[PDB]
């Protein structure tokens, strides 16, 4: 774990607040003193007490895997404590919490390029993590994180690896086929998420019937008022063909015109899900 990230010392640690539960422990908000004397806030991720050999090693792996990247739309690990009990993971603090939850609260109350500014860093966290060789395989809005200026991170590389039914591709669902493109069909999903505010994909059709209408060509429908060309560009990212899916840099590209010239978005889009024939 030692390899990316620093061991922080437990003296330069404050825990203010807990925020939350994980997987492994708690999730607290506080400070961390840098070795510069500038203080800054943290969030901080606990291990339980009693853990297992194994869920240290699954717990710190996270770390190891963060630890890799240093990029303003990826979560920002600071360090670990394991030379002292609780073990920690010590990241920079995101004030608004998960995105599927902040969007949630508000409802149409943000502007299209407003989104648009927030769905551009996702991208652009995204094209740096398949840059370093990274498939994520758990893109969802409810693992990007987003921070007191609006700025979104990815987070969470729990099941992130070296090259969730809603999210995932069709060929990674039928066979386990993970690329970077299959990470794109994810984004697919998220723009989705935050067009329609934190709304769930698919809502609860079981399983399998996610699986086969997917399989169909059938794809999520436009979130209420949401552009065309935001709409077209989910319809992209679910292309059958991974081979035709646009590359997170061209998504980037895509979302840079979009945010130059706010009056693209003007253009506005027999069952619940559309049948797309492309
Ligand atoms: C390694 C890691 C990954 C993610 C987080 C993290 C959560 C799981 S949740 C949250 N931030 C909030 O929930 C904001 C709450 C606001 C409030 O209570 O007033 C974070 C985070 N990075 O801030 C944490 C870690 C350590």
């Amino acid at each position: 774990v030692h390899e990316f990230a620093k061991e922080l010392d437990a003296t330069n640690i404050s825990i203010d607040k807990v925020v939350g539960a994980g997987e492994f422990g708690e999730v607290c908000s506080g400070r961390l003193k840098l070795p510069s004397k500038k203080e800054i806030s943290v969030a901080i991720k606990t291990l339980k007490v009693g853990y297992t050999e194994k869920q240290r090693r699954d717990f710190l792996g996270e770390a190891s895997i963060m630890g890799q990247f240093d990029h303003p739309n990826i979560i920002r690990l600071e360090g670990v404590v394991t030379k002292s009990k609780p073990v920690m993971i010590v990241t920079e603090y995101m004030e608004n919490g998960s995105l599927d939850s902040f969007l949630r609260k508000h409802d149409a109350q943000f502007t299209v390029i407003q989104l648009v500014g927030m769905l551009r860093g996702i991208a652009s966290g995204m094209k740096y993590l398949s840059d370093m060789g990274y498939v994520h395989r758990d893109l969802a809005a409810r693992n990007i994180l987003i921070n007191s200026n609006l700025v979104c991170k990815v987070s969470d590389f729990g099941l992130s690896r070296v090259l969730p039914i809603r999210w995932t591709s069709p060929e990674a669902i039928a066979y386990r086929k993970f690329t970077s493109a299959s990470d794109v069909w994810s984004y697919g999903i998220v723009l989705w998420e935050v067009m329609s505010y934190g709304e769930r994909p698919y809502w609860e059709m079981s399983n399998q019937d996610v699986i086969k209408a997917v399989d169909e060509g059938y794809r999520l429908p436009p979130p209420m008022d949401c552009p065309a060309a935001l709409y077209q560009l989910m319809l992209d990212c679910w292309q059958k063909d991974r081979n035709n899916r646009p590359k997170f840099e061209q998504i980037v590209s895509i979302l840079d015109k979009l945010i130059r010239n706010p009056g693209s978005l003007k253009i506005i889009t027999p069952s619940n899900l559309l049948l797309d024939q492309s």
